[PDB]
DNA sequence: TTTTTT
DNA sequence: TTTT
DNA sequence: TTTT
DNA sequence: TTTT
């Protein structure tokens, strides 16, 4: 979502969009994608949809990553921008580059949540 | 309830007339100035501390004012580079809103020749 | 077309795309457009078509502009990149921003050609 | 005779392994190296003097090698900013070719997830 | 020291 | 963090 | 480890 | 007679 004007860069994380065979949303390399929570997903309450900029679903975040990010999105600790760098025509999974922005005071809370699930932000 | 609509690029202008400074990769705020004596569509660009940096170009403001005034989208601005430019400053804008308003936003932009795209902040 | 590896920025120029009502090609603001000479044009031997990046014709360069640029394009004195900054959905005319690239050995000939037609190059971005 | 197909953005990588320097807004040359023992698709990036600066990222080279080898497009590279970076450098690529080859270029790019767009070398000021 | 703020 |  |  |  839109970040506050005092939002700053927290760091980056690499992950994957999965479930591609079940959706038809098209994305190309170097394009933004949207991360969108789907708490009513009957298979995973932590589900995060990945949509293209026109609104069409591309796939889901891998459930292990969703299990970490769900808390961060739900409590608005950071806004997360997704970009597909390569592999946008892949049949089953594609890489995702995620950039985290947020208020300085929320920086530690984000990093701590990621560490809990075995993730860590990389450099700017 | 807000979803990603896409992005636009533009420039902040009139820098020499204001004292607000910006760092590279910093957010900026867009703020309407409807009583501007030269352009009712004016959109100010302010830095994180609230000091004015400049204005959107009149052609861009001409497209966006309707969108802001009718709350059809929230527009996030960031200056990705060229923050120390003398006359104009690059601006990246990301648009967010309700799906019910996606068409109205694209229609308004289209009147002015703009089309939201998929370019990220970085 | 593609420039030589030793090509440098010459400068910039603002102009206009015309004849929009006669073509169905679509362009949006901040998009590149292609400048394509059309010497076989039965109305103007200096004609320069403007196409979108998919190759669909959008219109033509204004004739007074074409009259200055045709020589530069034909003699390959510079490569010209066009961008439509605003007005891409206008009914009849839209503005065009042009940047000029070329070898330093030709920079003078370009400026003298433009100045011959009352045009001049401005600064290119830093 | 060649027409504009569009542009792509990417990065020059492996800078720290080469000595070639680029300045901002300088053109660079793309040169295939089919004998590279790490990657037959390798595309060198050389500066104006012919000195190697780095390589195209392997995923991008994987898409472009076919296009270069079959002369489906001419690719013009410019470094729009970050020319002084130590590790990786932004690259803007403009594609030109014969109209009859436009679909082949787009098909080859699409197989690798790439799509040419309308972004110029510069948006001006 | 532009496309020269809005 | 940071080739091919 | 074949989406979530 | 407001594209070239
Ligand atoms: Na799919
Ligand atoms: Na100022
Ligand atoms: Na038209
Ligand atoms: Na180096």
């Amino acid at each position: 979502g839109p970040g506050s004007v005092d939002s700053v860069l927290f760091g980056s994380l690499r992950g994957h969009v999965v479930g591609l065979r079940y959706y038809t949303g098209v994305v190309n390399n170097n394009e933004m994608v949207a991360l969108q929570r789907d708490p009513n997903n009957p298979y995973d309450k932590n589900a995060i949809k990945v949509n293209n900029v026109n609104g069409n679903q591309v796939g889901h975040l891998k459930k292990e990553l969703a299990g970490a990010l769900a808390y961060i999105m739900d409590n608005k600790l950071a806004q997360i921008e997704g970009v597909v760098p390569f592999g946008a025509n892949n049949a089953f999974t594609m890489p995702l580059h995620m950039t985290f922005w947020g208020k300085e005071e929320n920086r530690k809370a984000v990093s701590d949540q990621l560490k809990k699930h075995g993730f860590k932000l990389g450099p700017a």
